[PDB]
Order: C-alpha cells, then structure tokens, then sequence
DNA sequence: AGCGTGGGCGT
DNA sequence: TACGCCCACGC
C-alpha cells in the first residue's frame, strides 16, 4: 500500500500508512512518555503498553494455557503463544 | 520466565 | 485524533 507518512528524524527511513503511525513511532526518537502507571509512577510511551504493565501489578493472567492439566496463565498473549510453541 | 517496547493491524 | 488488540525481538 501507499505510505505518505514519512519519518523525517535524522538517519531514519520509517514511512506508514496512517498520521498516527508515524506519531507513535517518532515517540522511540524523543523518548516522550506520556503515560503514567498510577501505581508505580513509571512512563511509558503508549497506552496499550502502559495496560500491561499495569498486570504486573495485580497478576491479572487472562491467558491460560489449553494443554490438559496445565495451570499455566500469562498477563499477554504473546507469552502464551511461545507457552504453546514449547509444548510443540 | 516476565516484560519493555517497536511495528502491524483493526475499529 | 484515540483505544487496544496481536506478534516479534531483546533483554
Ligand atoms: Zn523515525
Ligand atoms: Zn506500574
Ligand atoms: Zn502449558
């Protein structure tokens, strides 16, 4: 597809599709944070991050392995694909 | 293993 | 613009 959004930073070469793409990557360059875990008082640079950071918090793990008696629970879907990718 | 985080992707 | 899924990489 086309991508007008041009990252224009020195020495980078990013382009995407969407204004806000481009917004959000240019964030890794400024090191801006502008959301705060109110239980910790971190940074982070995007909400959806700051949202699993917070599980780290509570233990909140709405991911649970689906092998038979396997108890095991992840706070993020990636962790339990690589659970599932190791049971083979 | 647990999680920061960069990017794709949808709504 | 926001909101929050997924996937992968690299500690
Ligand atoms: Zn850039
Ligand atoms: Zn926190
Ligand atoms: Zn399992």
């Amino acid at each position: 597809s086309e991508k007008p959004y041009q990252c224009d930073f020195k020495d980078c070469e990013r382009r995407f599709s969407r204004s806000d793409q481009l917004k959000r990557h240019q964030r890794r360059h400024t090191g801006v944070k502008p959301f705060q875990c109110k239980t910790c008082q971190r940074k982070f640079s995007r909400s959806d991050h700051l949202k699993t950071h917070t599980r780290t918090h509570t233990g909140e793990k709405p991911f649970s392995c689906r092998w038979p008696s396997c108890q095991k629970k992840f706070a993020r879907s990636d962790e339990l694909v690589r659970h599932h990718n190791m049971h083979q």
